[PDB]
């Protein structure tokens, strides 16, 4: 058990402490080799073959970089080797809870399969970390390297999911508050997890990363702000932070919310739903779970990866025929067809509980156009996407503190108007995409007229292509011209 | 004279037609090897050693890529080899008019040295091109390769500077209107010149380029818009175009308007002004010109490059002592000191004719603080920066036309609200930076009080570090807290 | 059916003709999404998650770039749109025959599972291409776009596997000879397939690519050489070609033959062998095949991918326990243990047909040392690695033709001595690595003594680390 | 001062200690902004605009990286902050002695202008460092930061040039021997200076770097070898070190010895020689120096940069006409024409004293061919290039020591045959290029016949194009087949 050096295409030669190596070399961690970072995105961007495993190594790496840099510049913070290891472990382990095709699983499949349960990848990561520790005898190894497992396990979990229940954390005291801002920053979202995915996703997607995390690290300091020690940025770096969030939004627009990538995730989800009654996953004590219930038993969940897609695709069981056929149609590129995109106007914000009513609404629209085919609710898919700066309607830069060159330990606030008038006025929006499951030319024509009529009825924005797809519907709305 | 291959670190292996090689291998073109692309920026970003020469090769290259792509996808446009060569030549030659330290010359020095003249690098490029053609016997070579010099020289100049002044161009007819949108796009600023400098400046600065010009080319088409053939983008590329302009603005913020780079350009300009009566540049017929009059004689201007800085720095003439001393202080990094930055609020805009009144205004401010030193007008520099999307207050994307996949010959418009609510609400602003020529601690303290008081008096934005630099001044303004 | 644009991180925005899209959007092609390019290498280089699919797109792309460039510079070659499409198709389809974990399958598993059969990924690619065409109704689509399936299918297969057996090809005549040097260059190995994998593997591994393929394309021309039209390089580029091969050898040394990646491929192969009676793959007419017999039915082979590893790993059947346990030990990083390395001396080379006798040989060695444990044949792995410039002992640059700037239609040869005295004197060598499946300290000690004795018996080089 | 951050395109965000900033901000250091790293190479590779300044920053950076890494892993070496600063200063300052166009100056111009003197850039760097320190009051600043100038200046100079006259060094004792292997490694050439130029030259040239220096650092240790502490590599790195030298040789072949770049350096050298009697450079006490004598006065040398090229090019003095005309012909790309390349056969180098006899020999060749025009010795340029692995005929890897991970304190040797049979058999060779100053087609034809005949007469290798350029001459030589 000495340190290992690993060559990563993003970060280069990265050192892994032997405790980290012990954690990595387990079935619970290695599982992440079989879960694509971007899920259905690979079916649009063929470079995006990268998995959650290598992203996890990068996050643990960068978590160590930031905590080491803070400690080197400010010995007065009393950051210990124990603290550094705990932060690196949380960075390494904060992706353990992801399921097949990453956000497809927690974002689309579980909400539909198990609408009563409240599952997040964060909670999954806590449960899987616990399973990893207990199944692999990691506690005596933590101890060997100076950790105190009771307190430090708690600290690691809290970094992943937040307070496990006035300073709300139990794993560390307030004087180490800043340590909770490294791995998953619940105050403003500025964390090393974003820095790794920006660089790594860009490298694989073939889109170029404009955020410089190493610069950020160089300019980062810990300061007291309203009685608490926070990571603060240099004042003049504020434009770079606005640009960090702009980068995140552009990656979502270009890649993660690609309209075809989304429909592929939707089809895969549909296949998994049709397969869920028939695939069995053996868990603890030989008990049997489903795709949708493996989340209840970490032994079963350990065996739940992107393999499920191929188990379905390669199946011969007649009960899996309908699931298998959806996947086959993905392979033939016989996809549900994209009809268009619109946005709500104003403060209007469509809620998750209304999502199911939307396809009916589209099908109930009455376009004043000559139509052969008539479409029903079940022929439409309506995908609602929330785009924001990570704090719903809030500006995350209002939740950052800065320091000046003349007083580096003295935290200040910077308002948006002190920065630029070219910045966003709003920090959250919704995109609404409509697709049609009938793919012939007459059905697509019809779907376009229902869609643009529905936009007009709901006072949503004019589709970008609306004059071309629905020339007889767009003139009715004077707000559109 | 066959086709020559050149290896460029941005574009790779580029082919140059023999006519282009003939144009490049002249003193008028080769001059651009001695003019830094980013001028004083090298003194802040040590990677930014690149010159106007290699940028020009890249612009010529990309101009050819775009015109070739358009011709290949749309044979009906009747783009000829002659058209391709003329576009490549304009792309190659549109930087011929730059002077020492590029934007320092036309942006700072000429306005101060020759306030009566209206000089632009574009006009310079036309004059230098004409000089290059006539001095090197290029016309019979244009002819050899199928160009018609009268029409084609006119066409090339018009691409560079616009109409030489109802269709206002003489070099080509309206059926080739789109050709004028390649090299210098006066309609919306989307041109190949930006594409080269984004990539090349980023390469040298150590900042990563987020705009994909090759994608843009792939999706570009020519469509009829209001009776004219224009280059149009695919509808779904609109976000990428908003991002192109965001990229340009971020490069200005991080690099081109760096507060120290600007003060260095200011000092160099001051040295050139103090040198201008004494440096001689020999032009046509042995006539002598000054730095400020070389623009009147292309033979003298051919010899006016960044060398002027070293001629001053290395001089022994006592008449050049004052100019030389400024440059010496740059080498010792004894720079004028940055006092702070502010912005006017709203649509309020300081104009070029007011620039000279500003240091007097700062010096006339009456901070209610005990001050040891008192400062005069001549102790202050006030640098006003216009940041915009290239069309003053206008949104350039309102001046782009798009096409849809279902009707690729049908041009449409797309409004900002049809795209995203996270986009800029304004497309222009001004930054005001103040510096002090006296660099001792008491003078800098005093300068900061005058500055912040002036900001408060004029209702400009609170300096980002205002509470730290001027804690007794910031409390007066309740909007600042 | 218009052109599609696809964004690749290596090549950028690549255009795909609609016929190519039709070929790509099949189960036979899409399968390649589930086969890692570098197999076991991912378990050493965590960036090496890339699959054969994206590599195939890149090869099709570069095949089109080269044939287009040649056509543009030399209209006299009469390269047609039909020729361009056929070259792009061969480039796209020359990886169809790869099996689970790529070289693990054809290099390690099939030789052990089916020692009587003579399988290559090239032959596999031809069989899978034919399966793809016939199962998906591609022929009437080729016709719609002006291809002639009889001649063109033949031409595509020949680009992949060589003559299907005087000009030995049937798909094109000798006046289009040069077209056969693009996708898989059997004359000297300079082909677009290498160019894509250098760039793509380097991108994923985190090692930087030395070779400039775009330069090569720019300087490539077709010239008559001994009555045949061949792709020739500019004379001045000869150093760059020696460097192309050096690049290939460095990628093998650093990555593809990494000693840990190799032992992982060896363990996976061992798990597949132990699983082979129990994993079932359904083929044509509902017939069932094994991992080792899926190659006998393309419908079954279509469903044979890296998934097999997870099917084994996630299995609960006691019949699969031994296979499953090997894969489990990979996850715990409990690997078969490296014992040592040696080389034959001179041009001496151990041949593929002797590979299976080698572990028995090591186990039969009689070291004159005090040895506690005794080991059997099945406890040893002996991995023979051929490092060469792609033509066994030959210098591939002796099989390249060049042209000079003063006579661009005149092909010449360039010898090694005309280039540099710093070049390799030899173009092939063999490395022999030995590992032990018993990993305790006494067994490893013993394995080392048998190994060094075997080296002495065979007159191999003295192992390092005495 | 505090710590300054500089953004470098190769290394990213680099920290400079304030003592380093004081050294950099001097006329003697800033001078390196005006000296191209690759000289005439820019006239072939337009990306190669980079100067000695930014390379020096990178070398100082990497010198600090390596010495820091060694100290962190091996506290027993007693590397002090003082040692780290001294190593960084030597790294920073080891390019101070370069002259106009870098290797053109010490490699071509000084040998011809001052054949009696033995000038090297290393000696120049020592003299310039001394001048920098004394002219800028650096000693009291060294002292402020804990350095001891007497010992430490000596140490810095010794790192640059080697022993200034049994352990031969005075700046540090034998127990810090390894510190002399960082900046300029005279034992085997493995130093940080190569690592910076590999990366930086590749970035600018547009050729990709295949050497990973960060990996090397990770695997580097100090071990005792034959009673001395040396930097040693892990055993596994041996292949990578052979490849590092292969990389260096390939960069020389592709770029630094480009046949056209070399002829351009030759023409510039010729221009400088013709200018040398007439250009004046003012040195200490107003004394005047020439281009060839500025090396004798550091105050004059401080003002001797690439500017000399433009001073000549822009001159009007009739005495400079002949120099100026050569430079003008470079601008028109009227270059001496490349005739061909050959190599000597067998073992003994052609020596420098025979170089002058070579053009005569070529002109005296008697090709048995009909030739109308006849050429003289002075129409030929013969450029002899020594290509090697940095230790003449020796294999530098025979001078590296390695360690195995289970015995990291035991240094061993690894022989070529223990690595691969595919490695070079020889480590040094000569390339001979011939050019003709007469550029018409009949003269070039003739030059080619003389050249190939001369190759045959001297038993040199067959030119690659020999059968095409000289079809009547190549049949005579049975060794050519
Ligand atoms: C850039 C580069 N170049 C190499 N020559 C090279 N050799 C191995 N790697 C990569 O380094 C990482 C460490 O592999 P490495 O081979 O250095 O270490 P090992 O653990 O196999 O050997 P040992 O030190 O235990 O004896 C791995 O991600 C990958 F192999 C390399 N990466
Ligand atoms: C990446 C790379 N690799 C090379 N081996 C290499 N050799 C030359 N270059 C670069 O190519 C460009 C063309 O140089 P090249 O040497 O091909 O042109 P030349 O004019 O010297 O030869 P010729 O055709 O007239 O006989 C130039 O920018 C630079 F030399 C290279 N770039
Ligand atoms: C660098 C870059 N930037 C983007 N904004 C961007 N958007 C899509 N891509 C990528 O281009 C490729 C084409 O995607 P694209 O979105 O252009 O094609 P589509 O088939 O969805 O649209 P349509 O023309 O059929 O309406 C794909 O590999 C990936 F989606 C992008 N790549
Ligand atoms: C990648 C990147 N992004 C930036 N936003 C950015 N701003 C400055 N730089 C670059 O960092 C380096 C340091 O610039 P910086 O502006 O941090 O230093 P300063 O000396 O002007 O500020 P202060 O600390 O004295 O107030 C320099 O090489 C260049 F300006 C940037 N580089
Ligand atoms: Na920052
Ligand atoms: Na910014
Ligand atoms: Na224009
Ligand atoms: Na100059
Ligand atoms: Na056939
Ligand atoms: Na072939
Ligand atoms: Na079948
Ligand atoms: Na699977
Ligand atoms: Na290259
Ligand atoms: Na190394
Ligand atoms: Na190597």
């Amino acid at each position: 058990d000495t340190m290992k050096v690993i060559n990563d295409p993003i970060h280069g030669h990265i050192e892994l402490h032997p405790l980290l190596v012990r954690i990595i070399d387990t079935p619970q961690f290695q599982r992440l080799r079989y879960i694509k970072q971007l899920g259905g995105g690979y079916y649009v961007f063929p470079g995006a073959s990268h998995n959650r495993f290598e992203h996890s190594l990068g996050v643990g790496y960068l978590a160590g970089c930031l905590v080491h840099a803070l400690g080197e510049k400010q010995p007065e913070l009393q950051i210990s080797e124990r603290d550094v290891l705990c932060v690196q472990i949380a960075g390494l382990c904060r992706n353990l809870g992801h399921g097949p095709f990453s956000h497809m699983f927690d974002g689309r499949f579980i909400p539909l399969a198990r609408p009563e349960v409240k599952w997040t990848h964060e909670q999954g990561s806590v449960m899987m970390f616990e399973h990893l520790i207990n199944s692999n005898g990691i506690k005596p190894v933590m101890e060997q390297y100076g950790l105190i497992p009771e307190e430090d396990i708690c600290f690691i979990k809290e970094q992943i999911v937040g307070p496990l229940e006035l300073w709300p954390y139990k794993g560390r005291p307030e004087n180490k508050s800043f340590l909770y801002e490294i791995v998953s920053n619940k105050r403003n979202g500025i964390d090393v997890d974003k820095w790794d995915y920006f660089a790594r996703d860009c490298h694989h997607l073939g889109i170029q990363n404009n955020f410089d995390y190493k610069r950020f690290i160089k300019f980062a300091r810990v300061c007291e702000v309203d009685n608490e020690l926070r990571i603060c940025a240099r004042d003049k770096e504020v434009g770079n932070l606005y640009d960090m969030f702009h980068t995140r939004n552009s990656l979502h627009r270009r890649a993660y919310q690609h309209k075809v990538g989304n429909i592929i995730d939707t089809m895969i989800t549909d296949a998994f739903l049709k397969a869920d009654d028939y695939i069995e996953i053996t868990g603890a004590g030989g008990k049997k779970y489903r795709i949708s219930t493996a989340i209840d038993d970490m032994e079963a969940y350990t065996k739940l990866t992107d393999n499920i897609f191929l188990e379905i695709l390669y199946s011969t069981d007649p009960k899996l025929k309908d699931a298998r056929e959806i996947l086959k149609q993905i392979e033939y590129r016989n996809l549900f067809k994209y009809v268009g995109e619109t946005q709500p106007t104003g403060q209007i914000k469509i809620k998750r509980e209304d999502y199911e009513s939307l396809p009916k609404e589209v099908a109930s629209a009455k376009p004043k156009v000559l139509l052969d085919v008539k479409l029903k609710a079940e022929d439409f898919i309506v995908d609602v996407i929330n785009m924001d700066y990570g704090m719903q309607e809030k500006n995350p830069i209002d939740h950052v503190s800065f320091y000046c060159k003349t007083a580096p330990n003295r935290a200040i606030r910077i308002t948006k108007n002190q920065v630029s008038q070219l910045l966003p006025e709003k920090f959250a929006e919704q995109l609404i995409r409509v697709y049609c499951k009938k793919v012939d030319r007459k059905s697509l024509y019809a779907a376009r007229q229902y869609f643009v009529q529905w936009c007009a009825d709901r006072n949503f924005t004019k589709p970008q292509d609306g004059d071309v797809i629905a020339p007889l519907i767009t003139p009715q709305k004077k707000e559109w011209n």
